[PDB]
């Protein structure tokens, strides 16, 4: 199914890893050298599809980039560590008590949400609305491509144009009374209009929410699916950080990133027209056997492990630090509150460019 997706990875790097598809007319890259020479050669293959950063190229790109560092600085992660173990605390404590819950909508949903609000400094008397767009920015085109696309594009249009309204208001609120969120940093060189702040900070939910949800349910997966592993994090959990790792390595929420050539140019020596479009499969790369030693193993241990689940090169994951003390937190949090876990059932997401699980149902 949609869960398990590796076989076919592995069946492409070994008989097709540079493959052109006629009818879409996309070529796909699936060997690790191949997928982050794409990823990463910003001179030869452009991130160029109100997309913010994700699909700029330079030098618009960099002036930005640099800025919005500021806002994810390991001082800024440390500064919101203890709220984001609060939030973490509160959610469990609403499933503490059940012999039987679904990890997905009770935990690895909400938490990002509420983590990237209170992090963009989303008044809490607004919290609900602020969801409610959330939930609009990943639902499905569905049902299906039957040209009501078009309503589906409406709706995002308009959930986007009531957030911009919506971080304009906050913006404006933070200009006069500032506190540690990211937008009173970037509001206080270095200085971003409006018209690049909002798109910004949509992204922050594009980019970040479902991704972060996902790579906690496939951390879990993983964790629950190796045995004794879930045992050794409860009685080690400062094996944790390296868990994370092998996790985004093993499970990538973000399986494929999307290039186009800027020039005429081989990779894998196979030659790609300029303007010809590129998936290169991070999550393929991160299996890739000429790279990792025995990569269908899910080694908690494994060091060092350059996994390309945040990308490489200048669009390199912003909120990579974020997304990594989110997971460290989530899961040291969930396996102390429980002694025993077991899966029941799970759900796939059926979404090509997305790796995770609509709904895992556990027991103890
Ligand atoms: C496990 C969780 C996450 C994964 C696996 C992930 C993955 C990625 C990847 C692969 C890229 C590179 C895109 C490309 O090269 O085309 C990227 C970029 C980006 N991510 Fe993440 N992401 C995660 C969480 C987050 C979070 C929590 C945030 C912010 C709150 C975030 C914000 C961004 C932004 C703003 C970019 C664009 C950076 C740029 O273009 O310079 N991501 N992410």
């Amino acid at each position: 199914d949609a869960y398990h997706p590796f076989p076919w990875y592995e069946s492409m790097r070994k008989d097709a890893p540079v493959s052109f598809d006629e009818e879409n007319q996309v070529w796909s890259v699936f060997l690790y050298d191949d997928v982050k020479k794409v990823v990463g050669d910003k001179e030869l293959f452009s991130s160029c599809m109100g997309n913010s950063i994700i699909n700029m190229d330079p030098p618009k790109h960099t002036k930005i980039r640099s800025v919005v560092n500021k806002a994810f600085t390991p001082r800024v992660m440390k500064q919101w560590e203890p709220r984001i173990q609060e939030i973490t605390d509160e959610l469990i404590q609403k499933f503490q008590g059940r012999s039987e819950f679904d990890l997905v909508h009770d935990f690895s949903y909400p938490l990002p949400v509420i983590v990237i609000s209170e992090l963009l400094g989303v008044p809490s008397a607004h919290m609900e609305q602020f969801k409610a767009w959330s939930d609009l920015l990943v639902s499905t085109p569905k049902d299906k491509s039957e040209e009501a696309e078009k309503a589906f594009l409406e709706e995002r249009d308009k959930c986007e144009e009531e957030l911009a309204a919506f971080f304009a208001g906050i913006i404006e609120e933070k200009r006069n009374k500032p506190e540690q969120d990211i937008i009173s940093i970037l509001v206080e060189g270095e200085k971003l209009s409006g018209e690049e702040l909002i798109p910004f900070c949509t992204l922050l939910l594009v980019a970040g929410n479902e991704t972060t949800t996902n790579l906690i349910s496939n951390a879990m997966y993983s964790i629950l699916e190796t045995p004794g592993v879930y045992e050794e994090l409860r009685s080690h959990p400062e094996l944790m950080p390296q868990a994370v790792e092998e996790a985004l390595r093993f499970r990538a929420p973000a399986p494929v990133l999307r290039r186009i050539a800027k020039r005429d140019t081989e990779i894998g020596g196979h030659l790609i027209k300029e303007g010809d479009m590129v998936l290169a499969f991070v999550a393929s790369a991160n299996r890739d056997e000429a790279k990792f030693d025995r990569p269908h193993m899910f080694d908690i241990r494994r060091h060092p492990n350059p996994h390309i689940a945040f990308g490489h090169g200048i669009h390199f994951c912003l909120g990579a630090p974020l997304a990594r003390l989110e997971a460290n937190i989530a899961l040291t949090s969930l396996i102390s509150a429980f002694p025993h876990m077991e899966c029941v059932s799970i759900t796939p997401i059926e979404n090509s460019v997305i790796y995770g699980l609509k709904s895992f149902r556990v027991k103890m």
